[PDB]
Formats: C-alpha cells, sequence, structure tokens
C-alpha cells in the first residue's frame, strides 16, 4: 500500500544518489589492558573523490567492521566495541567515557549510557588460546545512519556527532590484532 | 492527500540532502543619501566546506536577514531593501535600477518592477531618533528559492539570476548601520 | 494512478538536483580508414564547477553530438558510430573491439555485442560528394545513463563502466571532419 | 469541458484586442566565422501604429523567422540560431553568452543554458554547396510569448525581458546571407 | 491476454537460448548488367563457435544488410534484392530465376513468384550521379526466419530451404559496390 | 497463479535442456599474503563434450565451491573470496581490483565495487590453529548466472562478462590449501 | 462482425482463385515533347499460360509500374501518367484526350476528367539534371480493378473498359526514359 | 456456428467450380533393387480439355493411388513411396534425395525430411510369395493440396512445388508392377 | 484451457529446437536360436552434423522401427523386442538380462522386469512359412524418452540410461532379417 | 481434506505391515586416498527373520548411518559420501564412478550425475586434528526409499536399483573410521 509506496519513493531517491565508498585498514596492533579508542569514520576527509565528502555530513548506508585477534605468550581475551558517538563534539572518546571502569570485563559507564551519549553497535569478545584457536575473528555489517563532522581533515576536532568508533580492551599487552572498516554513504 | 503525499515525498527529499549554512556580517557602515546596494548570497563560493557549494546552483531553504540602525549627531531615517535579482547577469544592481529615484522615500524602479527583474522580499525603513529610540533593528526570516551563479569567487561577475542583495539608503550620511545575513540551502 | 505519481516523485527529485553541463568541441580531424575511437564522457573530471564531478558517479539526463564531414580530393564517407561501453575498466575501446573488421562498411564485432559490451547509441553514414554535397552534418540528442568513472582526471584509465566513445571510420584519409558533444548530468 | 471552457474564455479575449503585426527584412550580410547577433523583437518601438506598441510589454502571439544562406566561392555552413533572452537587462546578447565557444560547431553555454538566461527556439544549420545547391533557406513559425522592453526606441538599451534575437555563425567570411522576420502581437 | 502470454514464454524462451551472430563483408564489385547472386547465409557452417552452428536448422533472429554503390566513369543505377529462397535445394539461384528478364529494370520471375519460391526481403536501388551524390548507401534491419542447411561447409551445396540471398544488378559495369551482412541467430 | 505459471514454463524449458556438467580440482597450493586470483568457470572450452560448450554463453545453473586450508609450521589465516567478474574483456582480475589493498585484511576496492566490476558470491576466512583445528574446510553451493566468453580455449583471453573467479590471500606463505568446483551448466 | 465475416469470404474466394502474373518491360525511349501513350493491360492475350487470360475479362489484384528517367545533352523533366480508361472500345487514347493541351505542364483535359473517361492512378514528375541527379526514376505499387477485352490477340483493338495504359510527356527530346510494369491478376 | 458457415462458404465456392479430372494408368515395371521415382500429377498440362490445366497452379480436391505387385521367380518385396515434392523447382526427385540409402529397408533422408523438402502421403509395402499369395495390390485415397508448375507440357522441367510423385523401390529385379493415378482438382 | 496453455507452450518450445534426425540400417543377418541383442540409439554420437549429438544428453521426440524376415530352408519364427534400457551403464545388454531364458518362447526376465531396468517397447513376432508367405515385415512407430550417454563414440560403452536396443531371437539359424531405425529427437 | 484423508489412508496401510529393521556396524577401517565403497542395504537377505526379506524388493522407510573417524599420526581429513545407486545390476560401484577423481576434494562425477545414476544422500567431511578434536562423528538420518535386489545372499551380485552404499576417501592411510548403520523397511 501506501508504505511500500513510500519505500519505493526512498529506493528511487537512492538510486539518483552517488553511494560513496571509503575503506580503512589497521593492523598490528598490541591488546591493550587500559583501552584504546580508534577511529572509523573520521578517515572521511573533505574533498571530490569516491572516499571523501562534500560539507559536514555524510548518510551512512552500511558500513562493516572486521576484527581479529592473535594469542602472543599467553591466552588472552580481545573485546572490541562498535560504537557510534551522537554527541561528539571534537574529541576522540576516552575508554573511562564508554566503560564503566577501564578494565576488560566491565560493564558500560551508567551515565553516558543513560543519556545516550553512546549508541554500540556490536560488542565482540574474542578469546584466543595459545592450545587452542589462538586467532579468532569477526565481520559484522550493519545499517548506518547520519554522521556529522566539526572539520575537513582527518584529526580528532573533526569528529562530530554520530561518529563512529572502536574500542579495543583486553587482559593482556603481548597478544596482537588487526582491524578493517568500510562504509557505504551518500554525500548529497 | 495528493499535495500530503507529495509533501511527504518532499520531506524524504531533503533529509537526504546537507543542508549546508552561510552566515555573514557587515557592521560599521555609513547612511546613504544616494544609496548602496550590498551582496547577500554573494559569499557562497565554490568548494567543498559548508559555507560553499558545488556547481552553480544552490537552493535556499531559507534565510534571514538582520538589520539594524543606530542615529549620529541628527535623527535620520534608515531604508533596507532586501530583494532577490530575478534576472542578474554578473553584476551588482544598482540603485536606479530598483528605485526609481536615488531618493529614500521613493516607490521602485516601475520598469525593472513591472517586468519582474527584481522581487522585493522585505522593505525594511528604521526611525532612529536622538531624543527617543536612537538604535532600533529588525530580524527577517523566509523561505528561500533557486540561485544561479555565474562563477566561483566572491566577486560581481558570480552572481547570477536568483541572487540576493541589500539596498541600504537613507536621509543623513554620519549615522551609521549593521547588518548580518545567514542562508540555509541544499546544494545537491 | 501511481505510476504517474511515480513519475511526479522523480520529477521533483529531478528539480531538487543541480542539472550541470559540459561541453566539448574536436575540430579538423582527418578521415580514418582504420578508424580512430574519440572520447565524449572523459572530459569531466573532478571538481567542484558547473562542468566538474564530485566522486566517480554521474547520470547523464541528455547528450548530444554533432557530427560533421567535409569532402577534400576525393568523394568519400564518413562513419560516425555513438556508443557507451558497458564494461570499461580504464581504457579507451580500440576499432575492432567494436566492429568486426576495421572497415567502414564493416558489421559490429559479433562476441563483444553479444555480451552487451557495447550498446550503440546511433550510427551514422555522411556520403559526401565533391561533384554534389560536399559538407554534411548530423545531430542526435538521447537520453543518458549512469555513468562510472575509475579516476579524477581527463586521461584514459579514468574510463569506467558508462562511459561515451565515439568511433569515426571512413574510405579516405585526406576529408576532414568535425564534432562537438554536450552532455546535461546530475552530480548527486 | 471545464478546460475547453477555459480555452474559449482565452479565445473571446483574444477576438477583443487588435492583433498587431511588425515585419523586418535584412539581406545581403557576410558570413561570420566569430558570429553576430541579430536584433529582431527591438524594432517594435513606442508609438501608436500596427507595428508600434504602447507601454514596455507585448504578448506575441506567433512569430515567423526566414534564413537563407548562399554560398560564395567556398562550400560553406551557415548557421542560424533562433533564441529568446529571458533575462535581457538591455543590451544585446554576445556570442560568448549563447555559445561555449565562438565557433560554428560549438554546443551552447553551459552557464547560460543552466541559469536558463536563453530559451532556444531553433537551432538551423544550412550547409551550401558550391557543386551542390547553393542557395539554401528554412521558414520557421513558432507560438511566441510576452516581450518586455526597458526603452522606447529601437535601441539595444530598450530590449529587455523576453527579447528576440538571432545568432548567425558560419565557417567562412565570403558567402551571403538573408533573413526577415514578422511578428504578430497584442498590445493591450 | 493469449497473445500477452504467450508473448511472456517467448521472451523466457530466447533468453535461455544464445543469441548467435554471424558477420560479413563483401568490397570491390563492379556494377553488372547481367546481374550477380552473392550469398548472405550460406557462410554459417557447422561448427561449434560464436558464428557456427550446430545441425542443419539455425532460427534467424534479426539480421541486417548494408549495400552502397559508387559510380565510376558514368553516372550509373545499382540495384540490389535482399530475398529469401524458400525452396533451395543446394544451388546459388540464377537471375533469371529471381527476374523476369536479365535486366536492371526487370519485374520478378511471374512463376518463381507465383509458386512462393522467393520471399523478397527488400528491393533497393541506388542511382549514383557523377555530377551529384556518386555515392549512395543504404542499411536494411528487418527480423528473420527460419534457415535450413544442406550441407556443412560454405559451398553453395549448403543452401537449403530459407536460405537468404542478395542479388545485384545495375546499368554499368565498370561502377563499384560494397555489401556487408549481420545475422543474429539462435542454435537450439 | 500466473508467476506459477511462468515458474512452470521455466520447468518445461529446463526439462528441455541438458543440464551440463564441469568438475574442477585445485590442490598443494601455497597459501599468498599478496594473494593470487584463480580461474573457475575459464575450463568450460568449446566443444561437443559434457564439460564443453557451444559459442559464447552458457547459463549456470548452480554451481559449488570447495575451499580447504592446512596450517603449516605456523598458525595461519586462508582467506577466499568467491566472486564473479561482471565486466571481463578477456584477463584474469588483479587482487588489487578487487581488494582496496593487497593484505588478507583488507575490505573491498571502493571504486569497482561502486561500479559493479565484481560481484562477491562468498566471503570465506579459515583460521587455521595449529595447537587446535588446524585443518578446516568449506563448501558453499549456489545458484548461477550467465556467463559470457571472448574466446574458445582456456586461456585467460576467453575469460568473458559473468565470469567465475576465487582469490586466495593469506597472512603465511608456507600453509597450503586446495581447491575444487563444479559448475551445472545449460548450453541452449 | 459483418464486413470481417465477408472480408474472411473474399480471402477465402482467393485461396481458390489462381494469382496469375503478367510482366513487362519497355527501355530506350525517347522523351516526347508532344507526348507519348504506352499500353500496359494489353499484353495479356488470350490463352492458357500464366501471364495469358480465359475470355475477354481479368481481375487485377495488384499491379506495379517502375519509371525511370535520364537526362541526355540538357537538364530536362520526364512526366508519366499512370491511368485506367473506364470506357475504352478498342484504341489506345490519345495525348490531347487525357491532358488539356499537349505540354508537359498541363493539367487535365476537363471534359473527360468529367465524364470520368480516365482515372489517374498516379502522376509523377521527374526532373533529372545533368549537373545533378541526372537518373531518377520511381516504384508505384497499387491494388487493381476490372480489366474487360475487346479481343484476342495484343493490338490496340483488344483494349476494352478498365485498359491500363501510361502516358509519357516532357520538355525534350533527347533524353531516355525506361518502364516495367507487373500485374498480379485472377481469370475466374 | 461461424465456422461450420464457412464450411458453407467453402462448399458453396467449390459447387461454382469445375472438378476437373486426370486419369493415368503405368503397368508392366520391373522391380527395382536401386529404385525409381515416377511422375504422377506432371501429366496435367496446359489446355482446354477436362484433364488439363490453365495457367501454373491446380488445387487437388482428393487424388487416389492404386499399386500392385507380382512376384517373378522369387518372393520378393515392392515398396510404394507416395509423396509430394514441396520444393519442386522443374526435376524429377532422385531416390537417394527420398530414402537415406537406395535400399528397400532405408529409413527416410534425414536432411531433406528435416526442411520438409517432401511430405510422405503413403508409405506401402507388398511382400509377394510364389507359394503364397503371388500377387498383392493396395488402393490409396487421400485429399490434395495446390499444386505448382513451372511449365506447359509433361517434361521433368514442369514440375513445381507441390508436384505429386512416387517411387518404387524393392528387393528383386525381375517382379513386375503396375499403378494407376487419378486426380480431382479444380483448375479455378 | 490452462492444461492446453502448458501444451501451446511445449509445442513453442519445440518449434525453437532443430529436429535432429538419425537413420540406421542394419540387413543381411542370421537367425538367432541363442538371440543376439543389437544397437540403435547408440549411433548418435557426439559430433555437429545433423545426426550427431552435443554433450551426453538428447531427448527422443519419436523413433521408428522396421523389421523384417525371410525364411531359408525351413518355415521358422523370427522374434523382435524393441526395447529401452532405463538402466545402462555402458554396455550392451545380455540376452538373458532380457529373456527368461534364451528360447524364442521365453518370457521376459522377472527380477529385471520387476525392478524396471528394462521398458518392453514392442514384442514382435513373425512366422515366416516356406509353403506360405516366406517374406514378413513389420514397421511400428513411437514417441521418445530421453537418452542419456555414457561416452561420446559409437562403442558400447557410450550407451547410457535410456538407450535404445533390438533383441533378435528365432527358432532356426539360416533364415535371413533385416532391420533399421530412425529417431527424430531434440539436442537442446 | 483429500490431501490428508490420502495421508491417514498411507498411514493405515503403514499399520498393517510390519515394520523390519536391520542393522551394522563396520569397525577398524583405515583411512583411503583412493577410496573404497562400502554396502549398507546388502546384508538384507532372502529368509524369513526380523533382518531378512521376502522377494527381491524391501521399501525402507527411514534408515540411519553413523560415520565417525580418529586421527592416527597425522591431522587428517575423512570424507563420508552416503548415496543410492538408481541403477545397479548386480555390482559395488567403483570410486571413479562417483567422484570425478579419486581424491578426497573431489567433485562429483559429472556424467554419473547427470544421468542420475546416482543420488547424494549425504556428503560429511570430518577433519580430526592431533591437536585439537581428534576424534569426530555423525548420524544422519532419512527417510528411505525402494530397494531392489538381483540376488538372495549377501554378495555384490544381489545389489539392485535401490541400493544403499556409502563412499569413504581421505587424505591419509593411516587414521581409522568406524561405521554404523541401521535401516526400517517393510516388505509387504
Ligand atoms: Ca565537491
Ligand atoms: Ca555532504
Ligand atoms: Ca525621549
Ligand atoms: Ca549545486
Ligand atoms: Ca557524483
Ligand atoms: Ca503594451
Ligand atoms: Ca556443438
Ligand atoms: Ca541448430
Ligand atoms: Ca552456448
Ligand atoms: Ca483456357
Ligand atoms: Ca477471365
Ligand atoms: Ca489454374
Ligand atoms: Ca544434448
Ligand atoms: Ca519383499
Amino acid at each position: 500500500r501506501k508504505s511500500a509506496t513510500m519505500r519505493a519513493v526512498k529506493r528511487m531517491i537512492n538510486t539518483h544518489l552517488e553511494h560513496k565508498r571509503f575503506a580503512l585498514i589497521n593492523s598490528g596492533n598490541t591488546n591493550a589492558t587500559a583501552g584504546t579508542v580508534q577511529n572509523l569514520s573520521n578517515g572521511i576527509i573533505q574533498g571530490d573523490d569516491i572516499n571523501q565528502r562534500s560539507g559536514d555530513q555524510v548518510r551512512i548506508v552500511s558500513h562493516k567492521l572486521h576484527v581479529r585477534g592473535t594469542a602472543i605468550t599467553v591466552s588472552q581475551t580481545f573485546r572490541f566495541i562498535w560504537f557510534r558517538d551522537n554527541m561528539n563534539r571534537g574529541t576522540t572518546p576516552t575508554v573511562l567515557e564508554v566503560l564503566n571502569t577501564a578494565n576488560f570485563m566491565s560493564q558500560y559507564n551508567p551515565i553516558t549510557l543513560q543519556q545516550k551519549r553512546f549508541t554500540i553497535l556490536k560488542d565482540v569478545t574474542l578469546n584466543c588460546s595459545l592450545t587452542g584457536e589462538s586467532i579468532k575473528d569477526r565481520i559484522i555489517n550493519l545499517p548506518g545512519q547520519l554522521v556529522n563532522y566539526n572539520g575537513a581533515t582527518a584529526v580528532a576536532a573533526s569528529n562530530g556527532p554520530g561518529a563512529i568508533f572502536m574500542l579495543q580492551i583486553g587482559d593482556s599487552l603481548v597478544g596482537l590484532w588487526d582491524s578493517s572498516y568500510e562504509a557505504v554513504y551518500t554525500d548529497a
């Protein structure tokens, strides 16, 4: 009925927009017991290319995260938290903004999750064993939202509301992890 | 049921376009008896930033003029004419193109208003009194239109059909006026 | 019915997009017995101007080809094949990719036409006679399609799927031909 | 029905207005490689006669262009571009305002055609051959529109929005062309 | 309706069959006053390639003839008779089988056209004038029929019922003519 | 209903065509960090046997990939990318045509995936652990599409639009991988 | 439903009758300023062959005239008048019976056209130029009527009501013309 | 309904046509191991009698074949193949055109039967035994078709499309066979 | 109705496929008391001719057996068993696979007829009497089924599921029998 | 409705038939690189007990296969192919009849799978790892079909159409596998 008419309107809108693609790779990082936060959507900068943007908005159609862990010298845990910062004013968020404590086992920060500063996209835990599977990986594909920006370059000050991030935290410092990201997006 | 569904299609179209914003300030200008014409939409130049444009068209969603006059040494009248040039071929229009005579009390130019060279957005008259209210101001908000451009930079030759202008004219030379403008626009 | 309001949805979509225009002229070329292939849509490069593009996709709304032959020293034939390379990977197609043999009388290449590598837009034959009408010309105007690109500049490696090309081939070497091209397109 | 009732209203209106007529001839002109622009509707001046106007507006009911080409010393091309200047502010448009380059093979000016500064009524190419048909001609009849004026006399400063022009451009300087024009119009 | 559903069944049948293509060229031939008969479909021989066939039947989907004539030393006429031999038993048909007399002006053979031995596909007459247009061409595209074969190779004995031929006849001997032929066919 | 009627029409079409079958095996290959691209559909060559083809088209009904990896001397990753080359013009595609970088973690090439040069059929990642499960395999079965060919033999120049390939890439060089492939197809 | 039933009756009547064919050629005739009248249907004589007749009636199903002119020594006009004599009593009609004067420019004879002695089938005028196209031709195909006869042989006295004729008249004596005629007819 | 009144229309058509009859007897012929082909419908020649024809077409209403074998010196087989040559061009068909080999046991020629050069009316096998029934016979009565002719007399060159023939072939040379034929036909 | 719609779908499928034809003859064979088994469908080998096949499947549309027996020196019986081997794996079946004992009077093999290894097409018994009718024949025509092949050539190892055979068995050794076979088939 | 009461008819039929059960165990077999084929349904021999049969037919209601691999000295792969020979004539099938090559990675035999000689019931791959899970197993339970037999005892010559077999093939020779089988069947 009319709801199918409106979804057809959305599809024919999307046939007139270029679906731009940005890809990213991030390899050879050590497991962090205190945790690190990695930028994902920040690499889309202002310009005229296929992985660049016009203005301070894109609209992510779909976006895909691939994480991979490798246990070195001990069996260990890799935790990856794919999340969206709905309220970013030009920073990279810290670990204690996202987690209640800077421990890999921790639950989320109660205040920032109550006020919906962050939306969790996926919480992935890889347990890599030196006597079992020492290499584990996970690929997650999700539809995206609006991404606002506060600048033109690929710095932390260009992050805006809707910026996509990944937190890595684990129980060791020795093991290694890799990451890759793509985002299909429109820039109308 | 016809305009409502076409209105919803307009909502879905506009939620896919980046609404870009350009702001402008213009302070410390003397009152003009012969009148001057100021540029408003000309400062949207070609580029990739939020206040810039792609190509030679933008479509103003809404735009806002703020005028303010203050009387110096005599009581005087400030007249601000917010207008759109429908037929601009790369100039800034003169005062006698818009007004019948170059006087602050004048009615519009009959020939150019007959052929609809200009559309008057708002005609504002501020009377500033040194024995009463010496400072007056006025803020006007309007929905916009298509703006064509004839160039890439912020010169008069880049003005095209649909360009937004402001005419200031008064009855003294010594009083001061300020203006500020902002336009919300799409660049699809 | 709903098909016509879908048409009105498409028209009001196209109202919000800038219709960018690219123009090109190519004069003073000799008739070729082995044939040459000329680039048409390749001249739309990345940038912010009215004849430039963002990203790697444009959608040609309409595009117009003007070919013109002039007989020199003999009465001769000019053949112009306006075509779309549906599968281009960053080249300019050869004459034997399009035509079964490199002769002006030849039918199309059977394999590349069976696999729909090329869509023929228009095949135009001008017979210019030194005892008759020594100058002939033809203008063809057609609705367009999606054009993909593989690069940012105007080289052969930026041609992509949907690229517009023109093949000239004739029966003499000494006659002259001119061509010109324009493309109305959106770059959303 | 009601649409034909409104059509009968329009016919009853047009039976109460004098249909004025203006004729023009322009013979013995050489072919221009850079191009020239000729005035057509400029010759309706203010006055009380049958080919004159009252005020600054007329409404062209129908208007008819006749062009003719004659090859002298070489076979050549005559290009005639009948067009309406929608945005004229008291000039005769130049060639580069209409055409992208000043060549007879050129496509239109992308900027001025995007902003609809000009509406092309008819584009006519005559190829005249000293070994074939040395004389060619073409007669085009079209319904008209509102023509505004900016003055009273038959000068370029009296041209206004909706003025009718013809651009001649060719590939030689030697051959001769002729023109004639009529306009049937109401002056209510 | 019945025709619509059988048409959809026919499209689903044809999209499951390979549309094979055969191309032919035939240049540099003199005008014949007695007339000659050329083979068109005979070059589809038995084999496994895209321009070959399996068995003794193909079904031509569409096929395309291109004829071209050029006058040498006299103004002359070229006649081309595209025809299908419905009843061929392994020959190339003679001129007097098709035409009532071996003259370029002659009507068809009354007996063989009465018994429907031949079906005329197109009868094309080119008048080439050395004081006017000395080079003429004509391209004809038509849907095809079943073709049977009496052999495997490209000899006249492999021609069968449904074979495609072109008769050329003219009024001079010295002028030249060119031809080329394409056939899109299925081989199920 | 009528959709099931066209479904039964497709059933009766397919029961009148021979379902031909081609099988391939490919063992004893080393893990590649730069990645290699293997041919799958290319082994169907022109001929008259059950695993051969007529002409330059087959229609794959279903086809089946079996990959297998075994870790040697280190725990490692094997990535297999089953993909269809929609736009192949007689090559074997390179790794950087498919992947954004030549690394086993990399996302796809943004340009070639935007223009739909490739369609990914399956992306399979095997992590082989010398302290856990050092041998992994994966069998994928999928319905097929049309395959075009540019030649007759089993060379890369015979690959055409619709050709089937497998990209293998990993994080070590010394581990081994095996593959086998089946394609059920019609050749009508 | 009425006319279609009677139409099917006529078609099934015509399936039971032999469609007899008569062909004719007439070449190498000089252009006549006073005009000549040529016999077309008179060559169907009494007998038993395919181009002969039984009795004094045939019914022409369709019939085809081919005229061709060639300018010699001057550019000249060839006029061919294909016509039916509805009232022939065993003559060949003169030129002044058909035309008002024996001039090539003349209109028809007013008395014989008022009383419908003649029905004009086609009036064809060929202008052949020694500096343009010196050879022109025309083929006309028409359905026929009843032809009565007054005798058995191919003489003028055998012409009857419904006899088919061709008048040639021109403006020179030097140029040459050819003719051919064909008639499909039933003889029940 | 209308189908029966179309049948009545056909019957009243056939009431107005003379049903002409031709009769033929062929006695005293020896059995043939290589086979012979006999003419049946060829004996209807041009003329005015009851067993003759006008033009080149008759329509056989019904036709009747009587074959009769007689064994001499051995028990043997007589095979009679009554058939219609659909594509005859003025010959008598050979035995190898009909039969795959020239043996009495042979199946039909696959190529000429696939292209429908011949329609088999009746295949009749008589086994005559010198210790049993030494004389056998068979009469077959069938409705007929259109017969075209290529000449006026009773020679092989007058056979045309639709001609009726009979093939005798056996396993001995010394036995005798007789045949007789009649054809009821219309000659409208 | 819709069943006739599916029937028309089958007819329109079959008019798009070549009906290929294979013919066989087999003469001069002695009567067998132990019985022999003859190959019928095996002679359709892989190739490109009208009596050859593509791949390993054909679909027999109709096929025709002709048997004939002649008594020598004794009155005797000839039995012919036309049968389809449903389950053939590359052999010629033996007599005891079909018959319960190797005698001309025997009923079928109970096990192989229970499991439907064979389908009997026709069981023909000719009694040839030297004091009566010493020569008998019988022609059987039947619609066909799918035939699979296990090879390419005309050997017993190419016989597959659906192969057609004839078993001959009798009660004497000295009498002679003849056979021939046709198969109309599709090879899509 | 009628489908449910036909189901109830089948259930009340199966209530009156004894559901006979046969069980089988096969332990201690080595992994095979060339592969072996094991008999499953062959052990149901003729007799009167619960695991025996009457006649040559049973109908398997359900049947259950349990395979189990154990890695010895190397990590290896066990492949078990549970299949039904639809066309067995008293053999045990070879490995090359089922698989295209005698390798554990191989796809199926294309010819025998096209002619449906075998139906694959289940293809099972066990990867046993000496550093991981060294013992794997799998139980598959399926509804059965008709089984025909060719003899009374448990030899290969009693296998018939519908016989159940298992193929083991692997990549090592020293690892061990066990299997067990049961079949619930009726013997009416
Ligand atoms: Ca841009
Ligand atoms: Ca944007
Ligand atoms: Ca005060
Ligand atoms: Ca824009
Ligand atoms: Ca774009
Ligand atoms: Ca007026
Ligand atoms: Ca083949
Ligand atoms: Ca074929
Ligand atoms: Ca094919
Ligand atoms: Ca007669
Ligand atoms: Ca008559
Ligand atoms: Ca007749
Ligand atoms: Ca086949
Ligand atoms: Ca039983």
